[PDB]
């Protein structure tokens, strides 16, 4: 709070690569839900909003480390996150499904469907750390996915597993693309602030109590 007070600016850490979250419009801006949020958090702290865009992976590492004060990325509330951060109040629900092709016979409906399949994930999410519990699915791994759907759109990986909200974002704008799966978990979004930082994460309580 007072070290963000003092410097005039809340650094916020996300990966603009997750409509409607958070992604990048025409004129090079990332905009959406996320981004709405924090302007609304740095609004009421009378600090400016920099919103400092990385890969999904790198947003613990960076709060850890202080190079940011929250985390608005569409970050899933986990006990294993839940040991070395703090979240707020949940919110948004949400779950992963499976994006195929069109094209293809293949409508996988469980994880199951998917073991000998090559299946597309963004490293460190809840998507990639799902799918790896099962044996036989060919995991293959992507910062960005962006480029994750590339590689379905190629035919170099048989599905994508991701949320359920940026899933049905990103299959509106490649009509190619289908969900065949219904939703996988039941996952609700936080945002995460250090564990020594109460009266901050109080605070974005306080201002997500009064937006809702
Ligand atoms: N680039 C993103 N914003 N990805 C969101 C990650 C999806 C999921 N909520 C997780 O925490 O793993």
């Amino acid at each position: 709070i007072d070290e963000i007070k003092s410097r005039g600016y809340l650094l916020v850490g996300l990966s603009a690569d997750f409509p409607p979250f958070e992604f990048v419009d025409e004129n090079g801006n990332i905009v959406g839900f996320d981004v709405d949020l924090a302007k609304e958090i740095a609004r009421r702290l009378g600090v400016e909003l920099k919103i400092v865009d990385m890969t999904f992976d790198g947003l613990i590492p960076s709060l850890l480390t202080k190079k940011i004060d929250v985390i608005i990325s569409g970050m899933t509330i986990t006990e294993e996150r839940k040991k070395v951060v703090a979240f707020s109040d949940p919110y948004f629900d949400a779950g992963q499904v499976i994006v195929v092709r069109k094209d293809s016979d293949f409508r996988p409906k469980t994880y199951e469907d998917l073991v000998g399949k090559t299946v597309a994930v963004q490293i460190g999410t809840t998507g990639d750390i799902e799918v790896s519990k099962y044996d036989g699915i060919k995991v293959v791994r992507f910062d960005k996915f962006t480029d994750a759907f590339l590689e379905l759109k190629r035919g170099r990986a048989d599905a994508v597993v991701l949320d359920s909200a940026t899933a049905r974002a990103f299959v509106a704008k490649n009509p190619d693309l289908v969900i065949s799966s219904g939703v996988l978990s039941s996952e609700q979004y936080g945002i995460a602030v250090r564990k020594e930082d109460t009266d901050l994460l109080e605070f974005i309580n306080s201002v997500l109590r009064e937006l809702k």
